[PDB]
């Protein structure tokens, strides 16, 4: 026969997680040298001008859902309120729930570009490092 | 297998995001006078030649913001070169007029940023300017 | 959370570019008021404060000297040319290297001339001595 | 907003002499030639018969006030103490402050008249140069 | 720019004296020491044979107008009326107003030749002393 | 600072006469009458005894010239000549001109006394009239 | 005008010069006069002066005693030549300590003759006595 589709995954209405599923996230610095970091960001700047290479990783201790997607594209026009709704969108966070991200431990004002943020804060390999977080740190 | 780079961000209007809140406060209301005073006091002892400016969008103004507020100008410089150096920290395209405001009047292109903070200096010691995309 | 740290990040500068797009208009004073305001205007300011002469000090206008917002200068009678063009001076922050010129009905008027008397003979038919600065003779 | 009047330099504790606003004081002689002065001092003869014409300027050393004025057009009736009072009211020397002036060099009595100063002491151009000072540089 | 001739005195309303113009002339007899005055005189006489050396200064109550010079080199020939059109002349009285001269108190006949009045009226120190004035009071 | 002494006088071209210089021109008679006159006479002969009084004034149509002195005070000794040559030197006449004398409208000799003038022609009032000019009549 | 004073300022100086123009005519009575009118002008005093000698009375030439203006004389007839020798003494003022002598026709009159004897003698064609007056007797 063939296989019907059930919609019985209820749950005892808490899903747990499972207690043995090992990924091992790393950072994005830590997995890639400088140089290589560094080859890239020249690369995509090249290829893509108008656009600001930002690296987005999650803060360590935030319970605030992650995603398998660092590398952000953002036109250079975009505020960074306007970025942050693409994070959201990306994450799937509900919008009750805030959301913050770091440039160097410092909130971002939600009206400045983000070609002023990456014009002062990139990284000596030329990405913006932006983390975002579920609670302010 | 590593992450490849992709342009679908450009994709119509971008709505803001409807919970991302930052303090957004005036420089006055987060910190008491004695405290400006005192900032004041040693920056004037740490930059001598330099005015401290202390610039703030209008909060009714959709000109872009940036984290600075906080701008330390060469004496020597005019008004007309600190607000370019106000433009290009926000990054303003020269097609859209600017603004700035020092006791709600436009201070004069050739006036040097010396001679607007000796007549309008704060009781605290810094000079405060409001920018702003309309003048109304 | 972290407070802003001042920066000595303008001075280092190769350039400073005048900005493109501020549109302030500086209007002539006696543009901006009709005559019998202003003629009401010297007479009040007169006699509220006697012994001041009331001068309205304007730049000229092809001249690059620095600019200055204040233009309304209630002058002690007694003061020279020369004292009150130090006082011009100092108000607009140019340094003493540079030279400043007035002119009282486009003639330079010779330091230690009183102000008075040089109010006496050129006073506007509103009753305010008007006098233009540059840093270009003219 | 307006400008609003502020008596913001009576209470100044000093009051500096601007040190480079340069004035390029001339004598009258030297700005125009001999044929410029003769053709003005005689149009004015032509033009005002009761007047005489006195170019009027400050002795070089001398710390009384100046003022941009120097064509005087006094007339010819009036005695030398009267014209001296116009110099005064002129550059508003304050009356406690003595002022002296000079013909070739000499001061002139006080009930002289300009018509007779004019007739020994006028220059060949035909303008009377008379010199104020406030004390007496030719003693 | 360069300055007009302006008819701006005549209008005045009164025209009064300074009040501070100083006087450094008094009598010419009192000004300088006998030995110099007749020194003087006797230097004038050897450079001016056929001259009478008059000093003419005005009378102290008259009103008549001044003049800066007292020194008058007058020809021996010259009658007193001859002298005294000199005089109106120098001090610019007009002829619609008298003129009197005056010689130790007396006015000297209108056809006397100043060389007689001279011999009968010189001073000690060698001068001729000639007051005038513009009314007879002596 | 002294007013130096200047021959800017004897240059002239002309010399003509003041047009107002209003002095009494007028005889000695008219100005004190005879009373006076005798009077002023007697004390004089008090108080110079041997002196003669003259009167003397010029002829009114002669262009000769004036003096201020009229009043004489003659030694009896002295002839009609020397008085004459006083009188010119007292007017300062040069002796190329030539000068007249008259007593009650003569010429009186040379030689005579001024006393024997006296004894006969003099005034009712005590003096002796004496005209003088540069024309004979 | 003040009157004028009386001095005495002639006697005193060391000379006394006669005036060197003053050109009166020297003349005899006869020369000036022709013998008509003499003789008449005698007719008529003899009508108008019956009891007086008509006395042509003129001074020696050479001689420097005093002249006077006075030549016609009117001698009473009763007069002796010595009177009338004092009347010309005393119209000349000669003083009494210096001799006077008189002549007719070159001729010394006697003193105590009556002058109407000498005239009887001596009288011209023309009815005149001429008597020259001398200070020496020629």
């Amino acid at each position: 026969p063939e296989e019907s589709w059930e919609d019985d995954i209820a749950g005892q209405r808490t899903f747990p997680e499972d207690p043995n599923y090992p990924v091992m996230k790393s950072t994005f610095k830590s997995e890639y040298p400088f140089e290589k970091r560094k080859a890239e960001s020249e690369r995509i700047a090249d290829r893509f001008p108008n656009r600001i290479p930002v690296i987005c990783e999650k803060a360590e201790k935030s319970d605030i859902p992650e995603i398998d997607k660092r590398k952000y594209l953002v036109p250079a026009d975009l505020t960074v309120g306007q970025f942050v709704y693409v994070i959201r969108k990306r994450i799937m966070l509900p919008p009750e729930k805030a959301i913050f991200i770091f440039v160097n431990d410092t909130l971002p004002p939600t009206a400045a570009l983000m070609s002023a943020i990456y014009q002062e804060h990139k990284d000596k390999d030329g990405f913006l490092y932006v983390t975002y977080s579920g609670e302010n740190t």
